């Protein structure tokens, strides 16, 4: 069983020795909280939250950083890499680059202004990369509600609150102009925007992501918040100004009708949100994970010990 207690005598600085490597990192890149805590997300996804996206290529296994959800998207790999060090040399082969990824996405959320909360630890390292797995298990943006939902009850989470909350994780981040060309100029091969999408917030967005632009522009997830953990993406939705599909489909899907209240309650009040949020979070990090004795506490999280 998992417990918030688990590194309290082994390495009672382990959380502080996170913040701060986080809070130095973010004056110079301003998206790292959001980029850690989507990489906590993508670990969770697959296998479970193992560390197992961590893990750099080897001749037995492909690394799931090529994976089409995490090439050219995922990024902080080197500022995980910077915390591992500074707990390794405050507590030897104590807290495993699983725990230690859980711990740097709380604490990226709080260090946005999120909730603040100690996340269940005890996680252990896989011995292995699952880029298939990544590949079948990850979402993406052009999912239906349908689909997203399948994807969450494929790795275990079968509430649609699950769904809604952790979707907040698109308060803050940013997203290429590549994954929303389709509903800005011909969705679903009508040939005409997204019907779903408020029609000023389209004319903003052509003009961030014109027709044969650079499709690895960025453009922010909220508008309201730009980097700001908060509910502002659940006013957005019910404005129709959620950025990619899968955000929008929350609200405006015909299969929505669980998941409509859930946005509106998230929007109606920051404390219902949070609670949701964390709770979430919670169960997505239990998600299969390596325990007591099995894998290991990897000392590089990029490669398995030896
Ligand atoms: C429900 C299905 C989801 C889909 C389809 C999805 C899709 C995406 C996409 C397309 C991007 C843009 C990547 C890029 O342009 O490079 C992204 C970024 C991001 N996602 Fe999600 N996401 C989902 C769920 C989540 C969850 C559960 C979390 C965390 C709780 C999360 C947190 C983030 C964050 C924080 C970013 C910004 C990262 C950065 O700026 O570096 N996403 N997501
Ligand atoms: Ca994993
Ligand atoms: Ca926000």
């Amino acid at each position: 069983q998992l417990t918030p207690t688990f590194y309290d005598n082994s390495c009672p600085n382990v959380s502080n020795i996170v913040r701060d490597t986080i809070v130095n990192e973010l004056r110079s890149d301003p998206r790292i909280a959001a980029s850690i805590l989507r990489l906590h997300f993508h670990d969770c996804f697959v296998n479970g939250c193992d560390a197992s996206i961590l893990l750099d290529n080897t001749t037995s296994f492909r690394t799931e950083k090529d994976a089409f959800g995490n090439a050219n998207s995922a990024r902080g790999f080197p500022v995980i890499d910077r915390m591992k060090a500074a707990v390794e040399s405050a507590c030897p082969r104590t807290v495993s680059c699983a725990d230690l990824l859980t711990i740097a996405a709380q604490q990226s959320v709080t260090l946005a202004g999120g909730p603040s909360w100690r996340v269940p630890l005890g996680r252990r390292d896989s011995l292995q990369a699952f880029l298939d797995l990544a590949n079948a298990n990850l979402p993406a943006p052009f999912f239906t509600l349908p689909q997203l939902k399948d994807s969450f009850r494929n790795v275990g989470l079968n509430r649609s609150s699950d769904l809604v909350a952790l979707s907040g994780g698109h308060t803050f981040g940013k997203n290429q102009c590549r994954f929303i060309m389709d509903r800005l100029y011909n969705f679903s091969n009508t040939g005409l925007p997204d019907p779903t999408l408020n029609t000023t917030y389209l004319q903003t967005l052509r003009g961030l992501c014109p027709l044969n632009g650079n499709l690895s522009a960025l453009v922010d997830f909220d508008l309201r918040t730009p980097t700001i953990f908060d509910n502002k993406y659940y006013v957005n939705l019910e404005e129709q100004k959620g950025l990619i599909q899968s955000d929008q489909e929350l609200f405006s899907s015909p299969n929505a009708t669980d998941t409509i209240p859930l946005v509106r309650s998230f929007a109606n009040s920051t404390q219902t949100f949070f609670n949701a949020f964390v709770e979430a979070m919670d169960r997505m990090g239990n998600i299969t994970p390596l325990t007591g004795t099995q894998g290991q506490i990897r000392l590089n999280c990029r490669v398995v010990n030896s």
